[PDB]
């Protein structure tokens, strides 16, 4: 029972916003996806669950270590 697929290389595509949304409004509540998350996208955008779950890692990619406009909101 394995998942995680080996050869992981993030990939470009040009994509449809219509789409794009959609993604989005599951990652801004909901960090990761899960099992029904997923399940759902897959038909909101009818990408193969791996398509799906692909992007959430793209745009977290794009998001890292941008930090400078805030103070630091640590963890307490």
């Amino acid at each position: 029972g394995s998942s995680g697929s080996s050869g992981a290389s993030i990939y470009k595509n040009k994509k449809s916003h219509e789409q794009l949304s959609a993604l989005k409004g599951s990652f801004c509540r909901n960090q990761f996806p899960g099992q029904s998350e997923v399940e759902h996208l897959t038909k909101v955008t009818g990408l193969s669950t791996r398509e799906v779950r692909k992007w959430f890692s793209d745009r977290r990619y794009h998001c890292r270590n941008l930090k400078g406009s805030r103070s630091g909101p640590s963890s307490g």
